């Protein structure tokens, strides 16, 4: 057990003035992780001063001088990355092979890439006349927040701190409640690496209240959030009916992975086994609805019985194991109900299904990696977002058929086609509603490439140079050297 | 009187199927310009079939066929100018002398300006390696809905559906109630034009009900609205609780004009006039804050007397007239009722703070020139939008001061300084938090320009290169041309 | 029998003090079309002083009323192609179902897309401290240089005309000697559409004596040559030895088609057709060097063979003419010179390899479409450019040495591939060394795709955005607002 | 000890059999002796480069971001010592070359490090059934000739943004100053670069920058010199290989003095664009235009600032002001000077060589200021490169802009007024690259510096000479039926 974790605003660990506190459990065990204060509306406005004045020192500096401080950052968390992973392990319940592989690495790679490109970010000119030109000035938005989801708790901070950051703006971050525990380490990574104090403040607490006094407060100018469908709908309502801030969404979604007729199905097979059960399916960008053409069904449906055997649940710090326990129980029994509502639905049960038993799973939110196949598109299983390991397998018959299928949701987050015909694959992928499109791979998502969703799967994007941008604000000067004319 | 207006959905006018009807009044004499349909919820989901429809067609062609479309546009609508806006005169009440020069000209400017940009709307293409690559497709959002005002009819039209159309999407438009006949002018120029069928569709209506109808509609991808800030919030948390969507804002401000001690005074006051008195002051961007230092404060009422003098009220269409009445009675009313809270909280009047009466003024909904001065931060008249023609005068000691109290409001869409020094202009205008900088000018809004507000004046922007792209989606595609691994 | 034509100066038509004309040819007959007069080195200087004088005009208008009026050219251009059309095909021999339909409608593509960008050239601003920012301006280079070639005479004109017009620029264009009629008329369309007089002039006139007078005068900045190697050469040569002006140059190819083993044969015949015997082979990026797997090879001789069968030649302005004569009869020697190598160094003629003869023939300076295959890399006609309708069939064995092959070669122009494979396709163009690669295709140069040649085949692009920056040049300033130290 | 050239990633002998010297300017003696670049030597470099430029492009963008990186980290650590190795081979204070020289040089590889993940191709929908899109690809091998003022901030400006567009650069320095591009050349292969992308060749333009020209292999080459040696590049590129040419030459850049400016600010901006680096500096205001109403009092004032020079030991902390790169170069600028006086300009101070204990055996060239001085002068009409200040006195302001505007050169240009639209006004008339107002001589990384007219081509600096480092390829997918019409 750790010691008892407190807000972190203005470069120090401070006591909560609210009173309250929560737990935070190891999803493998059930044991208390750690006993965490809970910020307040009052702490909520102490974070916001100490933000504001922490931005104009960072402002204020060179954007050379925040680009050395943000590769500092780095270099710490290279260094320290199988610690942090073997932290958001035992907060998460995500296997070590994943989170020492994936979660840092690529969080620290978005904060590296954001850290080289301050430098770059530049404003227009525009001529009018001789008389008379335009320039423009990307300005900081000043104090953002950031609200984060639990299933990628480090990487998730990473990603909306590093533009903001390197936008020169302060960005306040709210943890989810069942995963607190890293974003407290990353800022003190920051101040280590030279962040002035205020400029990343870290208030855990509940959603409910912590959530809602940063989504409330009219200093605030942003905010970025990753989680729910629900939740989003309320922070966005709170956020309407308080001061007007720019509000960025990334969501869910029923992502769609369409197997052409000419495709190798062992790829195929491999495609579909991580876009489903990685992070024991806790992951946005999953392609849960795999379109499979009917003259391959069943030998596909082998191929996913074969690998899904191979499918190692055990100690989450052991090397070779690649399957987690989900993040708590009772998200666990929403996925028990999915899969309850799929059997009666009449979707053909071909593996999995039921929670796992035994010596180190009692005590854990295990469920066993779960395929449906002969489903229908009016099944609950194959309309709504489960976030648990349960592939859904679909027969389709032709092109436009597919497309059509794989278009007909208001989710819009990801999609992938498996073909190795050059006209096939950029054809189909043209034509899906979805803003993230693999094709022959599934899951990738380089700092370069900006990434999020059509539709009802979110608003804005993260990574990429336009996120960058968009931690901007635009300021438009007319300089007018001619003579002034009224009309009056 | 005009025969009842109809709603203009798929390249015809045709009924509304709500028996709704409303009424748009002449605020120069009070008469009924003309009924008008208004838009049912069933209209909106007619609207937003045919726009679907007309979409595919529009965003099949090359980019220099929507172009010339586009173009051919805005031949119409130079050609129409006069007739165009005689018809804005008689709804809006502004004088010809204005609608004639500004509201078509610089509406058709931004469609001139970005239909020659379309060919140059690109994405991106990144390499990760020899074996894989990332390109982006700028897609369009599909649908979008534009929600206009009232006091720049026609051009707030063009400043939303050019930028929309020209990024390949449909728009239904819904003006405002006060003020619709132009909307349905502009949708017979375009399908003249050869706009395709549903590629631009107008729905009149009311906010409470056709303006929610299509927030709520689930298949549209983006609202931009111009309006007030009260409006605004219901849109956002309208929009927010249904399909959740991108959304543009442009509201209103309290944006502040500093004459600084070098600025000359003749200058100065005809920027403050042109600042507050253009369309009898029912203007976002209109300088309403006039901070004049202490020691300059006396002659600068006298000039500013000089050139209230010079104002010229009377028939909207003649040549030499530069002011008119208020939109309608209920908006003079409110505007009445600040002047009353201007006196009563101790501001000076220096002129003006009546209605105007006498022949062809009596029937009008005219308000005097109305110039406060001796006024202070925390007066109603200084701290909420008027939208009329009151100019409040405030004094003021030191630049440190200046730029504290004109930062220190909720708004933030307009600001303007008055010197000739090269250090103070620039000084003073990057640490004002506006979108919209004029130095030694006022009101200029070239389409290159982006413009937009801060804080609660709005969201995102309008005009320039970005507000294209910001009517698109960015969707990103990565090719793996290696083997791709499972760890299962 | 046409007019003499004169030189086209400061909006005029003017004779030349050269004392010096010559004549350009009908190629399908011999007879002479018209005498033309020849601009000498006063000539030269009367057209940068009509030049200067005009440009200085042309820069002070609007960005949008450039805009306008070279969109009026380009609506004069389609009125006209037909007419321009029948004037090309008399003075090049290219066949009317060619002009027609590309010649004009390309070039004008070209100057509307940059017509529509005028607007869009922006500078940058970058702030470097609070005391201190940076803004750029792309501004006009002045008086700027165009050499045409006589392989698409109107097309060159318009795609070096459009980016130097629109980038604020006057041009002086000198037409190759071969075909200067179209280029005469180009000015008086430009002229027509309300190009400030001297913004355009053309100088007819011999590359020895008029082209090296324009490369070398001191007032032009800068210098766009498209033709052969060696003129090239000597353009490259005067201008270091004069004035120090930029060049760009689009040069010759021996462009590789690569057929992969997986193509269907058909489709790679019809490519390996177009990119070798449109405009009779008078191309700079045809696929000269056609690469077919070993055992494909004779299947593929087959195909071709049935194709070149089908080629028509003919009375050039009749409708199902798609073969002309070549351009001269001196560069039918230079042809037919080659042809004969290809015989003597052992390459297997397959067809054609001889003039043709007959009524309607023998007073043109025709050749027969003609074929070499058993090709070696070491023989004169695979390893340099004939500029005829001469294809060579080089076999090979696998991709790596396909690579190899076609990159063993100073030119760097275009290429291509011809394959269904989706990373086939990628791969192999990645690894190709030339500007311009085509995928299932051949030919096809849109207003926004950048060409140009790697290696000695080009320096610099035309089309694109960035060919419109490279028309104009940066200048930096820096806005010091705080106090300057001395070291001294 | 015999420098050597560089290539491949160690120190290799010539095979040239010729060697050079280059002099301490502040003793005369001789500082070291340099092997010099043949032909055979400048084909071994580009095979070299060739092989390690495939390894380096191969790299991902952080991968090479990274090593740029480690090597910035060097030169900050060593900025003392290679401070103190450029002072020794330029004569430039210790003052300077600790404070500018490495600094600045750093700053560029430091800003370009964190563009390579920003370098990115385009794509385009041509329509449903075709798109383009673009790669940025490397040129490949390319070329570097750097002058003899500012030798290792030039050798990093021009190799930043070649290496981090991917290139590999073989880097010729200057004769006169050969030494700091060596031990660039070994920090690089420290941090990490690969061998071959970095390769050092000392010798003779005449020579070893001919070869370099005329290698069919060399993509580009970036040349920052004199206009005569620049021409000789420019030729013999143009009789070779079709190679892309960039050139940063002199200037004669215009100073412009407004009437309602400080003339005490004035006067520092003209000191610092006349006198730093001993006025070796082809960004400096050589032609100062003041005011005939103001001239006197800022002769006054310019007087008063030069008597504050402190010309001494280039080590010593409080010298600011060193001597000519070279007795030879000295010549050239007491040439100037003579000619001012023949041409009949009043000589307000300077004009000879400095003497006494410390300077007889230094290559030193007083502080010298021009006034009254007339558009017609050889002084006033072409590059010095020396300390030689010319003051010409004007009535209005196109009068001050036309004579700005009446010369070849266009590399800089400066205008000193506190009036908002002055500033602007007179800056966009003015026919140059570089334009300051209110200061001189600041080139931030992120800012593209280079000359109008006759004073060079192309930019360095800034994004876009990034992008100038790598070469568009345009790729069309037709997935449409491909229709031939025989
Ligand atoms: N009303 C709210 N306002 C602000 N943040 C909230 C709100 N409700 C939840 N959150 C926060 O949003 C993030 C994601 O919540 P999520 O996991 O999607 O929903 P839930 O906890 O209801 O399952 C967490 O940080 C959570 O505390
Ligand atoms: N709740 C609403 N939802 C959608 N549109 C609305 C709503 N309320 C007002 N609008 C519309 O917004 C535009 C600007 O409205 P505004 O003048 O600020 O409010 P109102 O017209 O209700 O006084 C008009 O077209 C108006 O009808
Ligand atoms: N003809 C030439 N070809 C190539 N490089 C040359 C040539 N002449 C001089 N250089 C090189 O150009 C750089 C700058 O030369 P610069 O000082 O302008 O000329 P100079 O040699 O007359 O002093 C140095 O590296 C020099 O050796
Ligand atoms: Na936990
Ligand atoms: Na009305
Ligand atoms: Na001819
Ligand atoms: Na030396």
């Amino acid at each position: 057990r750790m010691a008892e974790q407190q807000l972190y605003i203005h470069g120090k660990f401070v006591a909560a003035t609210s009173g309250k506190t929560f737990e935070t459990i190891n999803p493998a065990t059930g044991e208390v992780l750690a006993t965490v204060q809970a910020a307040g509306r009052e702490d909520v406005d102490r974070a916001v001063k100490s933000a504001q004045q922490g931005q104009k020192v960072w402002a204020a500096m060179s954007a050379m001088a925040r680009s050395r401080i943000l590769r500092k950052a780095v270099d710490i968390l290279r260094e320290r990355n199988d610690e942090l992973a073997r932290l958001e392990t035992l907060d998460t319940g995500k296997p070590l092979s994943e989170t020492a592989a994936v979660d840092i690495v690529t969080g620290a790679d978005v904060l590296e890439y954001y850290a080289g490109l301050i430098p770059a970010l530049e404003g227009s000119q525009i001529p009018l006349r001789d008389s008379s030109f335009v320039y423009t000035r990307r300005e900081p938005l000043g104090v953002v927040a950031g609200i984060g989801a639990w299933n990628y708790p480090i990487q998730i901070a990473l990603w909306k701190s590093a533009p903001a950051l390197a936008a020169g703006n302060a960005m306040i971050f709210k943890p989810s409640e069942v995963t607190p525990l890293t974003a407290l380490k990353l800022a003190e990574i920051y101040r280590e690496a030279g962040l002035p104090d205020g400029v990343f403040n870290v208030l855990p607490g509940i959603g409910a209240e912590t959530g809602q006094y940063l989504t409330e407060h009219p200093d605030i100018a942003k905010i970025s959030f990753t989680g729910g469908v629900a939740s989003g709908k309320k922070v966005m309502a709170n956020s309407a009916a308080s001061s007007l801030k720019e509000v960025t969404m990334e969501l869910g979604g029923k992502s769609p992975l369409i197997i052409a007729e000419d495709a190798n199905l062992d790829l195929a097979a491999d495609i579909a086994m991580m876009a489903n059960f990685y992070s024991s399916g806790q992951v946005c960008t999953n392609g849960t609805r795999v379109f499979v053409p009917a003259k391959f069904k069943a030998e596909f449906e082998h191929k996913i019985l074969e690998r899904v055997g191979r499918i190692r649940a055990g100690d989450l710090f052991a090397d070779d194991t690649n399957f987690g326990p989900l993040v708590s129980f009772p998200h666990r029994q929403n996925v028990l109900r999915y899969i309850e509502s799929g059997k009666s639905e009449g979707a053909r049960l071909l593996c999995g299904g039921d929670v796992l038993k035994g010596e180190g799973f009692d005590n854990g939110a295990w469920v066993a990696p779960t395929v449906f196949t002969d489903c229908t598109d009016d099944m609950t299983i194959v309309r709504e977002e489960i976030f648990g390991p349960v592939m859904s397998i679909l027969s389709y018959d032709d092109e436009a058929e597919v497309i059509r299928r794989a278009n007909a949701t208001e989710y819009g987050l990801a999609a992938g086609v498996v073909t190795p015909d050059l006209n096939r694959a950029h054809r189909i992928i043209h034509q899906l509603e979805a803003g993230i499109c693999w094709i022959n791979s599934w899951g990738e998502s380089p700092a370069e490439m900006p990434v999020g969703g059509y539709k009802h799967s979110g608003i804005g994007r993260e990574n990429g140079v336009m996120t960058l941008q968009s931690y901007t604000q635009v300021k438009s000067i007319q300089v007018e050297m001619g003579p002034f004319q009224s009309i009056f």
